[PDB]
């Protein structure tokens, strides 16, 4: 009720399936601007999730934006045809993989038991925030591009009887992602491992943690396939009974989607809030759920008790973005002197910084009782 008038809040449900298929699942988030403009500084991306059931094919296609992929769960291979190179690869969870936009791809899931779950970001090339999908296979069903050339085309393209490649493109009709075969899945991923294979930070030390959890970030600092887009990937472990600090993103704005468990957000937005006033934007994060948090904004999340709370986040205009913690042993107030800290808060600066030095952890401490 209440939470569909927060305008970063992207509630699970408001993901759409793109296609009714059998053995999975792609859904995209409308345009951010959908509902608000104060979203247009990222206009041109979208967010989406596929999902492949276990022994599964996702048909051969191809998109009209740069992607990058995620592994939230599971285990997949991912094939990519070029005109001239083919590359696979056998992704695993927490792999993030630069997908060129134009790129034909496929998908398989060989495990006979697990689904494979993929958060994707992708921005546009033709309108802003149009991202398509092109299925060079199929036929009736999804329907393939090919069937969009006149016979006559088709058969001089081919070298083949209309009659027959006319045929060839009406056979499949069981839609986008399908059943697998073992012997076809064994074939397919066979020979998995410009397009360079996905990277890993899960084994990685964190880049700020605690006893109650953990950021880890691909920056486009380090990964140099994420600087086109000027994207990062970020991980976030808030530990059950868990919070993380307040903070703010210097530069980057942060689009965070929901793997595991539950949690309270507050964040302040001087714009929904004349002098300025910072308006309290509150509510519950779950699986699936989006929160965009516009960059200088503070933040905070608490995990919500019966498990962590993780998180997936892009990050936009990523080049240069720092973390900026408002509270805890680390944050900007250590980098403030005593006497700028007392005209502040209209209080002896020796009161402040004591006030200031009481919380002895950084980055993620215990949440409240509640
Ligand atoms: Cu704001
Ligand atoms: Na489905």
């Amino acid at each position: 009720q209440q939470e569909e008038n927060v305008p970063y809040l992207f509630k699970s449900q408001r993901f759409q399936s793109r296609f009714r298929a059998s053995h999975g699942d792609f859904r995209i988030l409308p345009k951010f601007t959908q509902r608000s403009q104060l979203l247009r500084g990222i206009e041109k991306f979208r967010v989406s999730v596929i999902e492949l059931e276990p022994q599964s094919f996702m048909l051969p296609h191809h998109c009209d934006g740069e992607a990058i992929f995620v592994v939230v769960r599971g285990q997949g291979t991912i094939s990519i045809a070029e005109q001239d190179e083919k590359n696979s690869f056998n992704l695993e969870r927490g792999d993030v993989l630069r997908l060129h936009g134009g790129s034909t791809i496929h998908l398989l899931n060989r495990d006979n038991n697990e689904k494979f779950f993929v958060y994707v970001l992708a921005k546009s090339v033709n309108a802003p925030g149009q991202v398509q999908e092109y299925f060079s296979a199929g036929g009736e069903n999804p329907e393939s591009f090919y069937r969009a050339f006149s016979s006559d085309i088709l058969e001089s393209a081919f070298n083949t009887q209309r009659d027959r490649i006319e045929r060839l493109f009406r056979q499949q009709k069981q839609g986008a992602i399908i059943k697998a075969s073992e012997e076809q899945i064994r074939a397919i991923s066979e020979h998995a491992s410009r397009t360079q294979g996905p990277f890993n930070l899960m084994k990685e030390r964190p880049q700020f943690g605690s006893r109650f959890g953990q950021f880890i970030e691909a920056s486009p600092e380090r990964f140099e396939q994420l600087r086109d887009l000027d994207a990062a990937v970020a991980f976030m472990n808030i530990n059950q009974g868990g919070m993380v600090l307040p903070y703010y993103n210097s530069r980057s704005t942060r689009v965070v989607m929901v793997v595991e468990g539950n949690a309270r957000f507050e964040m302040a937005c001087p714009h929904l809030g004349g002098e300025v006033h910072y308006q309290k934007v509150r509510g519950n994060l779950n699986v699936g759920d989006v929160l965009v948090i516009p960059a200088g904004h503070p933040i905070t999340f608490i995990a919500t008790g019966g498990s962590n709370f993780r998180v997936v986040g892009f990050g936009i205009n990523a080049m240069f973005n720092r973390k900026n913690f408002l509270a805890g042993r680390e944050n900007i107030w250590r980098n403030i002197d005593r006497e700028a800290k007392e005209l502040s808060f209209n209080m002896p600066g020796r009161e402040v910084e004591e006030i200031f030095q009481k919380q002895d952890q950084s980055y993620f401490v215990a949440g409240p009782e509640h």
